[PDB]
């Protein structure tokens, strides 16, 4: 019951932990290098119960308005975690208000988000998702790009009938500074999309992005979805919820 991608399976892969409330399991991430229990998945929900335990040393769990919608933000520096929890690396992820639908990115201890373990993902449950034939829909969309701090924000455009996900998202303080949609599509009634993407920010313009994600939930409710450049800096994971 749980769909989603990583940029880089070596690093984190995403995947699905078993629940007594989800037949189809909840979304969850694997570390491949950590100690356990981090190496199996790990259910999204605990590390947001770890960035909450861990608050008074740096961690933190946050729910931040964008727009007029709600995205849960989790917060998890190795600097902030014991020693031991060193191989279970920097996290920063979303979720889309309460909907199980998961969104973030992770790096190395000892790199930033500029270094190439730089990885981006999205993760949810797909057990209910139905998708309009017809008609339009907004998103309110957060990026995470670098930060737990500073998330990228706009408004994507899904085109039902014609099969297009368009729009921008912009940035206040991350390496992206615009990211635009280039040609993002999908088969009408179909959850996954696919398609490329332009990024300007700190090194640049880079055309080089290639979009990756689906929608979630009845009706589509929301959407996520990862963005990859050839400058991983840039990399970019998105969650939007329906308007």
């Amino acid at each position: 019951g749980i769909d989603g991608i990583s940029s880089n399976e070596s690093n984190i892969k995403i995947g699905a932990a078993a629940n007594a409330s989800h037949p189809g399991g909840v979304a969850a991430v694997s570390v491949q290098a950590a100690g356990a229990p981090y190496n199996a998945f790990t259910g999204f929900s605990s590390l947001k119960g770890l960035a909450q335990a861990f608050a008074a040393q740096g961690t933190s769990n946050t729910n931040v308005t964008v727009g007029s919608k709600t995205f849960n933000i989790s917060h998890i520096p190795v600097s902030a975690m014991p020693p031991s929890h060193s191989a279970l690396g920097n996290f920063n992820f979303g979720q889309v208000g309460t909907q199980e639908v998961y969104f973030g990115e992770w790096w190395k201890a000892g790199d930033t988000p500029a270094s190439a373990s730089h990885t981006v993902y999205y993760a949810g449950d797909n057990t209910n998702t139905t998708v309009p034939t017809a008609g339009t829909a907004t998103y309110t969309v957060a990026g995470i790009n670098g930060s737990g701090s500073n998330l990228l924000s706009g408004t994507f455009t899904a085109n039902y009938g014609a099969g297009t996900l368009e729009g921008t998202l912009t940035g206040t303080g991350t390496a992206v500074s615009s990211l635009s949609l280039d040609g993002v599509a999908f088969n009408p009634g179909t959850a996954a999309f696919a398609g490329l993407a332009t990024a300007n920010g700190t090194a640049g313009i880079d055309n080089s992005g290639v979009v990756q994600g689906q929608f979630f939930g009845a009706n589509a409710s929301a959407l996520a979805g990862i963005a990859q450049f050839d400058n991983v800096s840039y990399n970019t994971a998105f969650g939007g919820a329906k308007n």
